[PDB]
């Protein structure tokens, strides 16, 4: 019937339109309370409790206060109050996809149980989001508040996979193009949904941000580039642009690829990929589903949280004690340990199907020192780790369009070489971390004595403790001294 | 094993000596992580995500720095290493004790379930800590680290609890009673447990704390009073502890104590009420035990969480119906509907054995108003709320020991007209909260009807919208105009 | 022109309409960067650097806000871009009065120095005001945005200053009231300046604000008050407005009203009293005006700044001597010591006229204790300090207005007694403070034993030190034992 | 005489030893209360009103940090309490050199009115502590406290301005050589300095800094480097050292080097410069100094602080009409145009000896395009801005010595490329920013085609609004498309 205020700690008092209300006020969306924003990170960061839901309605709020900002700003852009919600509710809806801890889901373990299907957290995300609107009502609602749930739903669901295969999108025709850049920019990646999990994160995690969302809104127009309408910024904003996305990486680096918050989902991966087969989620009309294919029926994914992680630790079934058994390591705090970490030198890149290969490459190297242990293939976790700046190689700074103060409607480019020279000259990399599963002393010292050959023998980057892990090793290596 | 440093949000970096990582370390007190800090409360205030986890972390730490702190400003103490970490473990591990939802459990659903014992959180975390000690060989840790098992666990226990059974403690003696205010203060509530949570919990809810419990452990000493060495406030600071209760009142008046986290703590509760002859825990032996029985073995205790929470939520078996169905009425949002608040007048108690009946009353009164519908007492709720400061009528400003710049060693008393004639008169009141069950238009009318009525007959306080929900009713009472 | 954007560490970032730019960007209005907000406050705290100027912009951005959300919420008030103007020009220029370190100069200097005139920040910013708008040619750019000049000018002085004496506003008419309510509220003291320096002071100072002034403004509403549209919060907000007042209350406590920072503040009106005859502020015409005359003529009084201060402190003349020798002496802070506080009793009220014979009572007071010290009158300093709610003696609440969600047009009172009981009983009260210009040991006790005395002999409140600085004069009053 | 406590907004409660108290109570220490530290920064940043006052009382409280957290962590340094007055001495006093408006005074005013000398800020701070030293009998206190004048107060200086000129240093021997790394980094430039002045100049900007300063302590260790010990960073804070560069070259291109703030800085220079023959400032036995002579005398240097600013505002003399009415156009907001910035190419680098031939270039250059007015040498502003890591052309990471965790106490070296390929390639660069004095469209027009013009006869980088400010131009240099 009427809105509701939400105060949330990031953006203070959030106004929910009663149609949002009705929306969060599902199943479908209160799921999302039980699925931790960083997954393991919180096993780490103990600060990190916040879940999905809460980034969500922030991701939500940000998409509306963008919108209307430009409304405002523009009324030629004739920005209506329906185009206001579809963007809300794109921005709230989003998330919906996700599965238990967040990214350990659709980056580890489905890759692993289900490595012929091509799952994302987007598509999760379209299908939870029509299994919400149609077990809950949503049509008649949306109808009552001014929207025509056929458009509009296509609209909402483009905002948040893109194209559901010349202008290319049926929700809303070319002169609304910029609305397409607000919840998930598919074109640069600057978008609102970043903006919330940058502030969120850092608040969580007892990390400091560096970046300005807010002025960021208040110097954004829209701009015709390429005969389309197009979110442009204040070329004065070009520098806090890179920033942004060095501010990505920094958070990538400290917290969200933290080494040990990793290999905890690694071994909450494992557990569940030996909990697999026990574990039964109660789905569509009686129809049983497993953790692995629970993502083909809405009603089972629905009830497909983190209380996984808490059934398989509780558990008495005999069938589940390996599972179990890894959870408790877990507890014990008797985690895989980190070997260490390199880099390829130069050009070469390390392709996806030769990462299966990679801890028997550790395994098979000839360390010219002593041990009395020897290690397998199997002992050996070998986790290869993209970072860049969300467009592979690309710079997304040359996606982004400009505009100066004395023609705001003319839209530029800016180079690289116009802003600093200090500036990345690349905009992709590859970081190898290496794990042993064995984990007493000795072992640990001849899984440091195999990971630095393997780093020498590749000629990979010299390890940054080389030195001392492996001082018999290092010298061998003029290129590293 | 060496010291392990943690980021916390709330107090940056705190190092962790390697005997308080082996305690935490473990499956009763990971525990912890699945356990809210504020329960229900997370549904209304969405960034109150927090568990009890990383509160007994930050708890730790403030014992700490407060024992740290009276050690070197007062070397004649002979605080040593072992009386610093023994503080520091019963800082960490003085709330192992809650169950799901926190104080939901202990404050609701126990009295409840099992109204014939006497449970608190302080046994559960000293029976906890007995368990996780002898569960885990801490021990011979604890010897290996110059403690003495014997009476520094009793040492640890009491500062949990007080008094396991004249100076009554046996873990240390009187010129070391000041320890004793450090964790769980008796005397005067003022402990570093309330800092951490105030801190927190502000954090995470989106409101801001005004105490600022650095500069207390600034100016806090140790002076001798009646036979003892006790911490003593330097005098100035007499303001800012009374500014310290009133905080903790704000605390309860904006967030723990709202009206409709505690209407969700009810329902949650009568939801556990109904399920609690079904759900089996496995405890020690394979023995099992419920929900309302886990309390009496800590083995299943350790496995008894919010996670229950989801268990009855996603269930399937029509015995939990009753249960599942409430919790669905909570992702609905179909709560029980918020009817109005009043106080008694004079000094005029509600002893708690007059609860039960409040409902009855509501239903017994006569509106001279129509009435399309007639409710039952089983439509009502009343909960009642003590709100004082933290020593039922007393004033706990008169159990605090101050300190002149003039003379340092000497304890003096402070009294409240000696302070400000702005402050409260009294120390403690109640508040009553009635609901109805029954949510359409014309019983929530009549339930308005019904409360203001009952006001107007027990001479309680009129409800601040009583002239516009009952406007046939208030001018009754001459006394509201 | 265009709009500016500035950046402020308060509120963030800030839009500011070319007319105000255009107001901003005079000398009468930058004065303000050159006038502490807290004047001899940053001397204590020294964060607390912050200037007028600031503080001034972040009122007029809260101004704006207020209006601009009671407008968006309710188009049938109908207003005006003009109103929002004159709003904001309000906001901005309330501060232009104020002198050399602020409170200081109408609070202490010119009180002493021409007791004969009555002056006001208040009336010397619409002076200021006056003076800014004919020096600078705003008239025709205020036309030039839709103002009409006459009367938008009486509506923005009235709004400073009040009714420039049924309806006694020339700004305004009745139906528009309510924006009297916005930059200084006279009805009940919130306003949205009291907003601003909570966040901005508490920023500064280093103590942490807890009212919330933006939920205040999501919930602020205006509805019918006997035949007047004004602002209404909503009932749930009580208790916030009444920890409203305590905050500022508190504030007052820990900062404001801080003993040596007040002893400051007397120490440099002092020396700017003995500077008085010497300093000359070139005025119109090139006359020539004081310190305490410079308040006649605004050419002159635009001069007037922290400055002040500096001239004297890196003056030379001999006739300046006397003056400079004070500030040197708070340089090397050697400042009257502070002897102590205390209070009134019953129905005593120390009133103004009676404040000069203040010394000459402590210091005539017959202690009867070994004395090889006597003092007088002018060692002695005495400060009466009038901490209240900002209505005297009267509670502000009982002055507002609320409304009820059920009918939110429909404005009701609230009384302290459905609030709760433990809020204050009195609304005003005096504090005390004595100090000694006597820095020497035993002038030092001397003065603790004559004031102590002093305290017993008018029957007033017991030092809080009193059994330590005065062991044999504490235990004859028998209602202090 | 005994510890002060201060309530700092960045540190909260620091502790002041009582000889510390004893410096900062000097008027050669409570002169920097009246500089601020960003100078014209206060006139785009409001927020930025923070003086050298607090900076260095926070600068002095992180020293005393570091040394504490070194000595306790590693006994076997011998660390004495001496050693940590002196560091927190030098903390403290590392900044009574600077001059009215800070970096305006040596980085614009000094150059230009003194270039026949070489003057710092450095050598002001050693000068200034020289003066303090002896004007206010602080060495019998020094003995008083433990410590021997004259090789600490040789200490001291040294770690302010370095070696006055094999183990060059006389205050300490190698053996101590760490505590010279602490207040002012000759090394690698990490030091507490910038610690503060990030945290604090954050806090008064609105800007928000993600350099975590406790936790570089937490992970400072001293280790063995070449016959010396110094501090060691442990190995995987790497990153976050590359970082806190980063963060600095940050907050100079947002704020320090703000062009609007650079263009008043130069404004108010030349003021100064236009005021210097006629301002008089007092120094010893009533000797006469100006602005330009000051730093000559310590005790005239005593007394120029910002006030000279106002000085001049407020002046009568005819004399200082030239200078007087350049402030007053700062005050109206009449500033020097912005022009526009670009970069040199290739790796031509731009000398101090040339900067006086740039305004000459830019009015010699030729647009080939109608112009209605033509604009001279004295019409243009050059200003060069050197951005580097602190070590000119050099990677200051390549002078940081690491540790790794299973060797603490051996000392590494870590690589660029060890680290990451995201890193910025080179470590210095330049920005060139042109205004233009004459502010009237035409002159600015044509000042336009003059600067892109010259832009390309330097092969400069192009301007990022180019296309848009000169059409006719940018299409000429084929290196821009
Ligand atoms: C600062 C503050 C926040 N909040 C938060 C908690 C909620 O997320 C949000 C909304 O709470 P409420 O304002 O209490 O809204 P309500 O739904 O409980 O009451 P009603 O329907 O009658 O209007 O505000 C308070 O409730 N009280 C406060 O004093
Ligand atoms: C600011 C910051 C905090 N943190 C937090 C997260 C952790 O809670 C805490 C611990 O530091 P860690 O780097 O996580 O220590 P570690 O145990 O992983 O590595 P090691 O065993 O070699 O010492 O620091 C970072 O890890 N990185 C950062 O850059
Ligand atoms: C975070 C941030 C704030 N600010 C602040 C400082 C100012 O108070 C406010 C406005 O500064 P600018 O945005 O730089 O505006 P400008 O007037 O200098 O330039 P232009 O006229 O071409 O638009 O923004 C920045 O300038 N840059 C930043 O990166
Ligand atoms: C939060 C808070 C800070 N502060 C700050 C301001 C000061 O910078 C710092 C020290 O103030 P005080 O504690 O008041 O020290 P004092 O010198 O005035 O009193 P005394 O000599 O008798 O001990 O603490 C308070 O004074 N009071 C407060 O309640
Ligand atoms: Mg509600
Ligand atoms: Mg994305
Ligand atoms: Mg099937
Ligand atoms: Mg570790
Ligand atoms: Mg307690
Ligand atoms: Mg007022
Ligand atoms: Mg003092
Ligand atoms: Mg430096």
């Amino acid at each position: 019937d009427t809105m509701k205020v939400i105060n949330d700690p990031i953006h203070g008092h959030i106004e929910l339109h009663p149609l949002l209300v009705r929306i969060i006020d599902t199943p479908q969306f209160q799921r999302l309370r039980y699925i931790k924003q960083l997954g393991g990170g919180y096993y780490v960061f103990p600060g990190a409790s916040h879940n999905r839901f809460e980034h969500s309605l922030g991701v939500g709020y940000l998409a509306g206060c963008l919108v209307h900002a430009l409304g405002e700003k523009q009324p030629e852009l004739q920005i209506s109050e329906r185009d206001v919600l579809c963007v809300q509710i794109a921005g709230l809806c989003r998330n919906l996809g996700h599965g238990p801890f967040s990214h350990m889901f659709d980056g580890r373990f489905i890759p692993l149980a289900r490595p012929e299907v091509k799952w994302t957290h987007e598509q999760g995300s379209v299908m939870m989001f029509e299994h919400l609107i149609n077990s809950n009502g949503i049509k008649p609602v949306m109808e009552q508040y001014g929207l025509i749930p056929e458009e509009d739903i296509c609209f909402i669901k483009e905002q948040i996979v893109g194209p559901l295969e010349l202008w290319p999108y049926k929700g809303r025709p070319e002169n609304k193009s910029f609305l397409y850049e607000i919840v998930s920019n598919k074109r640069n990646g600057i978008d609102v949904d970043k903006w919330d999990y940058f502030a969120r994160d850092c608040h969580h995690l007892g990390i400091q941000n560096n970046f300005d969302y807010k002025r960021f809104i208040k110097f954004a127009r829209v701009c015709e580039v390429d005969n389309e309408l197009r979110i442009c910024a204040r070329d004065k904003e070009v520098g806090n642009l890179y920033d942004m996305f060095h501010t990505r990486n920094s958070l990538h680096r400290r917290a969200y690829q933290h080494k040990v918050g990793n290999i905890i989902d690694t071994m909450i991966t494992d557990a569940f990929l030996k909990a697999d087969d026990y574990i039964e989620i109660t789905g569509a009309g009686g129809k049983k589903y497993r953790i692995s294919t629970a993502i083909d029926d809405m009603e089972a994914y629905t009830k497909l949280t983190d209380n996984i992680f808490l059934e398989i630790l509780y558990s008495t079934d005999p069938k589940l004690k390996d599972a179990r058994e890894i959870l408790k390591q877990i507890e014990y705090r008797n985690l895989f340990k980190y070997v260490g970490e390199t880099q390829p030198t130069g050009q070469i890149k390390i392709k996806r199907e030769d990462y299966e290969s990679l801890p028997k490459e550790v395994a098979s190297a000839k360390p010219k020192v002593l041990l009395d242990v020897k290690l397998k293939a199997e002992d050996f976790i070998v986790d290869v780790i993209n970072m860049d700046y969300g467009m592979q190689e690309k710079n997304p700074i040359d996606h982004v369009s400009f505009y100066c103060k004395t023609a705001p409607n003319r839209a530029i480019r800016i180079t690289k070489n116009q802003v600093s020279q200090l500036l990345p000259e690349k905009f992709a990399e590859q970081l190898i971390r290496v794990y042993c599963k064995k984990v007493d002393r000795k072992s640990l010292y001849a899984a440091r004595q195999y990971f630095v050959q393997w780093c020498a023998d590749r000629n990979f980057t010299k390890p940054q403790d080389g030195d001392v892990i492996a001082p018999l090793i290092t010298p061998q290596k003029k290129e590293w001294n």
